[PDB]
């Protein structure tokens, strides 16, 4: 089976990495190195190498190319993919799948060869049941990304030609998603790629964007070095610089996920004709609401969205019900918008029309809308740690878990933590040595 938790992940989070040590040890090295201009991290290797042929006027050239860096392991740093493989990637992901008009994705990574999320994002979307994707990797040159063809022939992928500066090519049409990746990639610009991509996108589908933010001790780190190649160098920007960036090629920023160290993954919905909305309380307690909206949904006309607030009782499951009836006719035009808190402290914010509030979430258009202690976000699925969980106990007793096989003898606690000493027949014992029969082996051996 596969496990799964439902929490509730906002839409924006800044400090996603810094429970992580490894990541702060690292980012501690790569400064003291930076400072004044050691492991077996790539990217500590390569500063340590820059440094090592001078401590001071280091050759571009020199630091640029070097043994042991030539090769695409930038990515495969922890720093560069921190968030890639922290929990952020799936949120995004699923963020992208929920709003989708139909039960299809078309998805389409920008500059692949070095971004190499095609062995991520295949992956990622596995337990989805009813979910088919179209994946395909566009890359400048055809030669570039032309190792792990096997690996992309074990996924669903496709080849592509696509040099971001030019003008997105009709074969990829438009596709629901664009993942970009561009801290490892290698984008010209900015805006001419931002620019061609959104040309490229269909109406609501979503954007992908990860990149290493600037003014942040990585950032700078990144900005010495790598300018050889202005193009990479190029990549770099400032948080507001991005944000201000989206709006000259009209994309609206649905989600933020900010690193503690300044990697960020970055969410992003091209926007969609405007309309006058349906509004629909769904609060009643008597569910006189289901006559409104059987109207409201029933006319096939009728092109409106659709939204269902409820505002009063914080354990209402609209999400279920919209959940169920986005797959029914006419389901397409749902929208969602809860307030749930968990603590009387906190307040709540006002959802009329005129509020602000009200107005950015429908700027948003995003199909979940969930409020929680000050936050907008929406209940996302999560794989759980492999890990069987343990607590320190005085009662335990020794099982073969996976019965026959020797190698899985392990500790698991035992019923005698619930027994009784005043009865003078149970007599519990401490059990200093324990001995091993014959009867033993063949019953742990099967």
């Amino acid at each position: 089976p596969i496990l799964e938790k439902f929490c509730f992940t906002p839409h924006t989070e800044e400090g996603c990495l810094s429970e992580r040590a490894a990541l702060q040890e690292e980012l501690q090295l790569c400064k003291g190195l930076v400072q004044a201009l050691p492991s077996q991290q790539e990217l500590p290797r390569l500063l340590s190498a820059a440094c090592r042929l001078q401590l001071n006027g280091n050759l571009q050239l020199e630091l640029a190319q070097v043994l042991a860096q030539e090769r695409p392991k930038l990515p495969e740093d922890p720093l560069l993919s921190g968030l890639l493989d922290s929990p952020a990637l799936k949120a995004c992901l699923d963020t992208a799948v929920e709003n989708m008009p139909s039960l299809k994705m078309k998805v389409v990574e920008v500059l692949a060869g070095h971004g190499h999320l095609y062995s991520r994002i295949p992956g990622l979307l596995s337990p989805h049941p009813l979910l088919q994707l179209s994946y395909t990797a566009t890359d400048r040159h055809p030669q570039a990304l032309e190792a792990a063809q096997a690996e992309l022939q074990q996924h669903d992928v496709a080849q592509g030609q696509w040099d971001p500066a030019d003008p997105a090519p009709s074969a990829l049409g438009s596709a629901d998603l664009l993942v970009c990746n561009c801290a490892v990639a290698a984008l010209g610009d900015p805006a001419s790629a931002l620019s061609n991509m959104v040309a490229a996108l269909r109406e609501g589908g979503f954007l992908l964007l990860h990149t290493l933010l600037r003014g942040h001790p990585l950032g700078d780190i990144v900005a010495f070095l790598t300018s050889t190649e202005p193009q990479y160098g190029q990549g770099i920007l400032s948080q507001d610089a991005w944000e201000s960036l989206f709006s000259r090629v009209s994309l609206r920023l649905v989600g933020l996920k900010k690193s503690f160290y300044g990697s960020t993954l970055f969410l992003c919905r091209r926007p969609t004709p405007q309309d006058s909305p349906i509004f629909l309380p769904v609060d009643d307690t008597s569910f006189r609401w289901v006559e409104s909206l059987k109207g409201i949904l029933a006319d096939e006309d009728s092109s409106r969205p659709v939204w269902l607030k409820a505002i009063n009782c914080a354990t209402s499951g609209v999400v279920g019900l919209v959940n169920c009836l986005r797959r029914e006719p006419g389901g397409n035009r749902l929208r969602c918008v809860l307030l749930s808190n968990l603590s009387s402290t906190s307040h709540v914010p006002e959802v009329d029309p005129g509020s602000a509030e009200l107005q950015k979430v429908l700027q948003g258009d995003l199909v979940m809308n969930v409020y929680r202690d000050g936050a907008w976000g929406a209940f996302r699925h999560f794989l759980l740690e492999e890990d069987k969980p343990e607590e320190p106990t005085a009662h335990a007793f020794v099982s073969t878990l996976t019965r026959g096989d020797l190698s899985s003898i392990r500790w698991v606690c035992s019923s005698l933590r619930h027994a009784q000493p005043t009865c003078p027949g149970a007599q519990l014992c401490t059990v200093y040595y324990a001995s091993l029969n014959f009867r033993d082996i063949m019953l742990a051996t099967g």
